[PDB]
């Protein structure tokens, strides 16, 4: 009764680990994507800009 | 629906981006060839030009 009590709650913290770092792969992978969509915008600000060569 | 907003925006932003190289490219290729046709001319106004050689 003991162990699987305290064992209840390590499965408890178990399921919370996995969901928060399933949340942080797909953040970090939206940020990568935002990222190279900043660098395209920029390159295009690049050469649809000013005056260069 | 977070997700999915969120890619959504990026899609807009994706989809504007192609537009724009599109466009580019349309006008660099048609620069070259209005540059071959003045570098074309300025040969026919040197050989029916004045005098010289
Ligand atoms: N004569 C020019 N006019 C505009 N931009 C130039 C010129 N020469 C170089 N650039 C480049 O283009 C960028 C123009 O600055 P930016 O802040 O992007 O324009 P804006 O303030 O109109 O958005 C600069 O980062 C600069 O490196
Ligand atoms: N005697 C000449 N008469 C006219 N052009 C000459 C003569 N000798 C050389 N040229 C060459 O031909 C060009 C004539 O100048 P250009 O401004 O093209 O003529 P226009 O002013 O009549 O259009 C010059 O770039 C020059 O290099």
């Amino acid at each position: 009764a003991q162990q699987r009590t305290m064992s209840e709650n390590l499965r408890r913290n178990l399921a919370a680990l996995e969901a928060k770092i399933s949340e942080a792969k797909t953040k970090k992978n939206m940020l990568q994507a935002r990222a190279k969509a900043a660098k395209a915008n920029a390159e295009l600000q690049q050469t649809l800009g000013g005056l260069g060569t």
